[PDB]
């Protein structure tokens, strides 16, 4: 394939979730009806701002690249539209956040 350089990316126990992976996600999720895609994305409304609404979503993302397809959930995001706020989880052996490594 073409060369290229590490892009950022989330480093999920070791598993790195790439930065257009993620950006897709969020697209899609603010794209799509709340729970239409087999429950997702949902709303996270539990951290409300000085600054007034700013609708979160979250939705899953997957270790591959593919759209995710309904199925089981390892890893998702939470966002706003334009991503100005984005954050990354695992759900293996508990919820926890992944780790953002610029390059």
């Amino acid at each position: 394939g073409p060369l290229g350089s590490m892009e950022s990316y989330w480093d999920c126990k070791g598993i790195p979730i790439l930065f257009r992976t993620v950006h897709a996600a969020v697209e899609l999720a603010f794209t799509s009806q709340p729970g239409s895609i087999s429950g997702y994305p949902s709303i996270c409304r539990t951290t409300p701002l000085r600054t007034g609404p700013d609708e979160r979503r979250q939705f899953p993302l997957t270790d591959t690249g593919a759209r995710w397809q309904g199925g089981g959930i390892t890893y998702y995001v939470e966002a706003t539209r334009d991503k100005r706020h984005c954050e990354v989880f695992g759900t293996a052996g508990g919820v926890y956040k992944c780790t953002l490594v610029l390059r």
